[PDB]
């Protein structure tokens, strides 16, 4: 279980995610206010927040985003979609392990780091800016789905690139590397990692291929479309590798409707 607090921002900044899949969001003119046309993310709209910069999708990357800043909590808001072929990533996609200069040991899916890599020196400059508007804000890196998994990997590179004290929110997140890179992770804290049931993205790519979990997990244990209760989730502290959702059984493509339940429908504005 969680206290109303704690539940109350979960619910919260899961709409970030949730503007990211939206075309009219990512594509925006800066000082332009996010805005979900399909009504998941009313507490976002609440706050005014606007976007700072923004990155789409085109022909050469499956990768959108924006930088966006909210007066209300006092955060500059980093937010990725990835791709939103997710069934077919997990019917067919194959994991490659690549160095990512992180930590000692530390190794990185080639995918969700090249997807970091191709967008982080403007990123990086765009941050600097943001921040020196905003200077007593936090920073909170977001995603859900593919988006979590490269929100994962940008959190970890900014928190050694000035930003030690970013928040990671990463729902229905893959798994991003190994037990070196998970661990250097953990020990990095502010991280709210998310599951859901029996979702099959975060039970990829599998253990028996040495990628590991950032933790906690926060496990939603509450039904699809479901109200999530104080009660609905669990806090998993990562010391048994089978316990949350991986517990749950090997990753199947009829689980596959629980990964679009995080609180609201995540991703209806693809
Ligand atoms: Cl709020
Ligand atoms: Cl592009
Ligand atoms: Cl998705
Ligand atoms: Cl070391
Ligand atoms: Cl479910
Ligand atoms: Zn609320
Ligand atoms: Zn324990």
């Amino acid at each position: 279980d969680v206290s109303t607090s704690e539940l109350d921002q979960f619910e919260f900044w899961v709409q970030y995610a949730a503007a990211s899949y939206y075309e009219a969001d990512y594509t925006a003119q800066v000082g332009d206010k996010l805005s979900c046309s399909k009504g998941n993310c009313p507490e976002v709209e609440a706050t005014g927040a606007t976007v700072s910069y923004d990155f789409s999708d085109s022909t050469i990357t499956d990768t959108a985003g924006y930088i966006a800043v909210d007066h209300t909590n006092s955060a500059v808001v980093l937010a990725f979609r990835g791709s939103y072929s997710v069934r077919n990533w997990v019917a067919d996609a194959t994991f490659v392990h690549t160095n990512p200069g992180l930590c000692d040991g530390c190794l990185a899916e080639l995918g969700f780091w090249s997807s970091w890599k191709l967008v982080r020196d403007d990123i990086i400059k765009e941050l600097k800016e943001v921040v020196a508007q905003n200077p007593n804000y936090e920073l909170v890196v977001v995603g859900h789905s593919l988006g979590a998994a490269v929100a994962t990997l940008a959190a970890t590179d900014l928190r050694g690139k000035g930003y030690p004290s970013a928040k990671l929110y990463a729902y229905a997140s893959p798994r991003v590397g190994n037990a070196a890179l998970a661990k250097y992770i953990t020990a990095q804290g502010n991280n709210f990692r998310f599951t859901h049931t029996n979702d099959p993205v975060p039970k990829l790519p599998l253990l028996s291929m040495g990628y590991v979990h950032v933790s906690p997990e926060y496990w939603i244990t509450s039904p699809n479309q479901a109200t999530v209760s104080t009660s609905d989730i669990k806090v998993i502290d990562g010391d048994v590798s089978f316990d949350g959702n991986t517990g749950t059984g090997l990753p199947l493509l009829t689980d596959f409707e629980a990964h679009i339940w995080y609180f609201v429908q995540v991703d209806a504005g693809k």
